[PDB]
């Protein structure tokens, strides 16, 4: 079946595991440990990393038959067009493509800060803006049950993911917009998603790799 | 008319320009001027961010009739879709898909390194790495006409992009892969691109904003 490559981390692994199961794909997974101590030891992929075949040899990636792709957003459209998981109508496309990105955005820009040193001198300012941005979100979505429109797209499983982390870092980031509260709810009441989360192939964390400030472990 | 706004500098709407001249679209721009001075002053964008009714106000922006978009990659698989620029074939959309992450990565690395003020001291080390990142392009592209295959797609905007400003960098760089040398070559050969190349309408540089080290003006 699909193999999927990504170091035993949540990372950004996490939605493209959702989605795999969400829409029953068969894969099994390679995962990369890195080293603990000052030498944050790589080699377990290094050595690795240029005897995959991949065109841009990276983390994560997947391999299915004769198709070797790499990048996350790549992966997560991949997969999601063997099952019509992309939009259908051109306003629902756009509302995928600026997710798509968006989200890979407010992704880094909380990676930057949880890998940086002084974590601690950045994090307040980071939570002053973070009300600003999950409104956005929320105006976003309004009525709708999903993020394109009446039907869920692999762009719910990225606007999850950022959300899940948030409700981590700052548990109470959500409770202004019952919005988002509900839609996480929706999302994790899915009759395939809730059966992975209580299984033993659920890795909610660690969020980052062992040489971030916050989230690794 | 569609109307792009953006900063009067290069940046991230440049692979845009060049997309709407190639496909004929009647466009204006609405260009932003930045403060010079510590006060790098944006208000010029500020004071209109949140009266244009974009989801998630950003620069750059397109308005196509009722349709607002924001996000660069958005902006350009919008247009792409619209002439039948994103792939055909499967294994089209796989390398577009694959590419459109890419070199957005490549973009943000050197992006990076020419705001952060010790600038002076990370160049080296770019440069280092630099004949790897550039490599896989080559080996990747191989004998092709343009990177996703036969046919020009919205990808080779973005290559173009990543590889020229590489050029204007290092000027070495492209040299040892006549590879690359040649579809900068094929790329501005084409009538449009040409012909848009020689009016008052290009904007080569600035390459980033007045408060970057590197590539400003």
């Amino acid at each position: 079946p699909m193999i999927l490559g990504y170091w035993d981390i949540r990372g950004l692994a996490h939605a493209i595991r959702l989605l795999l199961e969400y829409t029953d794909s068969s894969y099994e997974e390679k995962k990369y440990t890195m080293g603990d101590a000052p030498d944050y030891d790589r080699s377990q992929w290094l050595n690795e990393k240029f005897k995959l075949g991949l065109d841009f040899p990276n983390l994560p990636y997947l391999i299915d038959g004769a198709h070797k792709i790499t990048q996350s957003n790549a992966i997560l459209c991949y997969i999601a067009r063997k099952h019509n998981l992309c939009g259908e109508t051109e306003e629902e496309k756009i509302r995928v493509d600026i997710l798509e990105n968006q989200t890979m955005d407010n992704h880094m820009q909380l990676g930057m800060i949880c890998y940086n040193p002084e974590f601690e001198k950045l994090k307040p300012k980071y939570l002053e803006e973070l009300p600003e941005k999950l409104k956005l979100y929320s105006e976003f979505l309004g009525k709708r049950p999903w993020f394109a429109g009446n039907k869920i797209t692999f762009v719910d499983f990225l606007v999850y993911d950022v959300l899940d982390l948030h409700r981590i870092f700052e548990p109470k980031c959500l409770d202004a917009f019952p919005n988002l509260k509900d839609f996480i709810s929706r999302f994790e009441g899915l009759e395939k998603i809730s059966a992975y989360m209580k299984s033993s192939r659920f890795l909610p964390r660690p969020v980052f790799s062992k040489m971030a400030v916050w989230g690794n472990k």
